[PDB]
């Protein structure tokens, strides 16, 4: 075939953690950054035991060996009760244009297939569900669980201009389904902004500001970084941070914020049982270790695209939406 | 096989130390924070000796040697007799939902059995005993011993509002049994609140303010940090603290506070002599280097949970209380 | 084998220096803190020389190089003739309850062994001998030598109220033996008070106020703080102080006060030849670099404790008092 490779058109930045009180969301200088700290942890024997271990003497022996570790932790201060998560989002047009492609015959029918898809059903639901996942706060991941209150401030930036698009209560919007009426005037302005940017009509740059009321001293949940037994350190858990040594700030990986944004695919076989999942070529969910959209039940990105392009096996309108959502997510495809 | 994880449902913050005088409990300004200090210690040869040597000559050579060390110390001022320990606690619903699950047929039967548990024997005992361990001050660890008077103020935090749940005399509540029929209305209000949170009905954020009258200038006991012989410092003992650099405040580790709340398990084989212990999959007790709840006796959390779910072997109702209590603790199980 | 550790049950605070005149001991606001000062000191070649160094020109040269140092110094004011030393003492029960132990068999007979010892010959003598070391002012250490007078006011505090246990005359009490049979009623009061606290009967909080008349402007003696070329200080002597920065108060280390309280061991082999010593597991004494109770002879703590507990070889009554005495000193016996 061809060795294509599309570029992501959703470009979120890392989301950095900031701490303050709830009554001062509008006051931008009222939010100090959250830095990582280290603390000692006395481990516990909690994993399933091996076949050998069984015997009470060696379980017991295991419990007396110290098992102590050091972990990263990020928390709100004793006097500040509200996490603040800020990141910018860039939506780019050109979703139908490959950035690389090795078969001249394959490129031609692809762009046509997408172009007329764009032409027919304007990719509004793509923008609508992206938009929705800003308003859910789904990109907060573990920080939304247990929140007293979550208010999300979205603005558009152009030059030196900021424009309030919307202030969404993340807990007033569903995570398991997408609202299809009566939405909101403010939500809808933001789905049309993202769709315009997806399409090419506008230059779109958003500034998200999520505010979670967690309670003084409460632990916040940045991303994890994985580099175990790196020599003398031998620290148990490492969190993610941005900005060099003392200044560095706790953050969620940009791609984790992205993974949340594209969790849209309600269009796969078991979609009513498992709710929405994140658009991936093979509808893979890493936690559950299973692939919705298996290749044998031809509903993966790949089988569908050849059908829809190489053979003109037109697919259903939702699966058509899905393969657009992969091209929006993008990635080397071969 | 099934591989799966559960996230904590009881979420206490670090517990920070403050100082002041017992009269001014209600005045929140009257409490200045406790910072760590360093002090020299001329050490003693106090450990058990090896083969080389119990010879008189080399023992005495060893005592001649200076053996000076530096240690962190936290203590009350010369003019302040009471230690304040403050922390907030969040209680999350969703006990039965695993955070990650490998096999979704195992999830189905797991969420099935736990949901049945919640409906039948409502998790009232769990919130009964978590509540108790707040009301008795078990979370004060070594700071409870010898206290003149411990008064524990607990309050519900709901957006901007703060409502007082109860003021508890921690020396009036047992640490070896959990109280019966006539609990107290204040304790009972609190135990309901924790189970509503455990059960998803309410958003519960509590603020524990614990006052221990100890006497002016008396040493207090934060957590320890285990970094012994790291660097040229040659420091004998590190203590735990939270907050930037010099204004950092001495603290108990959040997970030490949660070990206290989870000391509810009176359901293991020898419990009537040993007393309650903190919930742990293999019923482990680190200070005694022994694992109650051995796998030989199939009383460990895995024997229990496997049986209950894969083979529909109902365990004794106390043992059911235990694995539900493990599930709120959380861990990585598989 | 056992990996026990006992928490200390004698808990004195740091002792802080104040200064005033001898008439006003009863006026608490008539005493003002002693802050440390720096002064310059031109050194002197006073140590023993080393082969090479003994040549005349070499030592002659050694004399002429400045040798200039800075030292901390604490003194009474020009108008204030009396040093006042205040600390608070907590006495805890639970002597025979280890805070940690590894082998379940060892805890078993240990608690029985110690329990019975308490049951039989009650630890009155331990209380008597601590008691006396408050009354002889041993804890004043170098501030005791060459004093016009020494008045030690002891009170017990409970709640908001203080009861005068006694006013002792530390120079009318011996250091080198403990007084024979006939002892003051007030000393008797205090020895019963410490034993009740060691036993568990009462909550014991004492406030010791020692007054030493030494003459206007005289140098007082706090503990020493020992750091070796920490920074570019080149300050040869540092003393201990407690408090913020420049209103920190000269002090004796708490554990120095404690070591003086447990100066009770008249029970080693050479006890008539050397008098009392502070209770250490191997009867060590830092100044003399000697280990009384060497382990060759089976009179150290640990040889004794295994014999008395493991093999039921009960030891001499006086050495049983010692073994109990280490247990209230406490500390990791690894």
């Amino acid at each position: 075939a061809s060795v294509l490779s599309f570029e992501r058109k959703l470009d979120p930045s890392d989301a950095l953690f900031f701490s303050g009180n709830w009554s001062n969301k509008s006051d931008d200088k009222a939010w100090q950054p959250i830095h990582l700290r280290e603390k000692s942890v006395r481990g516990t024997i909690s994993n399933r035991l091996k076949k050998g271990e069984a015997d009470p003497a060696k379980l017991n022996a295991a419990i007396e060996k110290p098992n102590l570790q050091t972990v990263d932790v990020a928390t709100l201060p004793f006097d500040s009760d509200t996490l603040k998560v800020e990141f910018t989002l860039r939506v780019l047009g050109g979703v139908g244009e490959p950035a690389a492609c090795n078969s001249m015959e394959y490129r031609s029918k692809l762009v046509a297939t997408i172009s007329h898809y764009i032409d027919t059903h304007g990719l509004d639901i793509l923008g609508n569900r992206y938009a929705a996942n800003l308003a859910n706060g789904r990109f907060l991941w573990r920080n939304r669980l247990g929140a007293d209150a979550i208010s999300i401030q979205i603005t558009r930036l152009s030059g030196d201009e900021s424009t309030l698009v919307g202030v969404f209560d993340a807990l007033a919007h569903p995570l398991r389904q997408f609202e299809e009426k009566s939405v909101s005037e403010e939500l809808e302005a933001l789905a049309k902004l993202i769709t315009a940017g997806l399409a090419g009509q506008e230059h779109v740059l958003l500034r998200v500001k999520a505010f979670i009321r967690m309670g003084e001293g409460q632990e916040v949940f940045p991303s994890q970084e994985l580099l175990l037994d790196k020599g003398k350190s031998t620290k148990s858990r490492f969190l993610y941070s941005v900005g060099q040594d003392e200044k560095a700030i706790a953050a969620i990986h940009s791609q984790k914020i992205g993974n949340a944004l594209r969790t849209i695919d309600t269009w796969y076989p078991d979609a009513e049982i498992n709710g929405p999942i994140a658009v991936e070529p093979y509808g893979s969910v890493t936690t559950q270790g299973v692939a919705y959209r298996q290749p044998k039940a031809k509903k993966d990105f790949y089988s569908l695209l050849d059908a829809w392009v190489l053979k003109d096996k037109e697919p259903t309108i939702e699966d058509q939406h899905f393969v657009a959502a992969v091209l929006v997510r993008g990635g080397v495809f071969g």
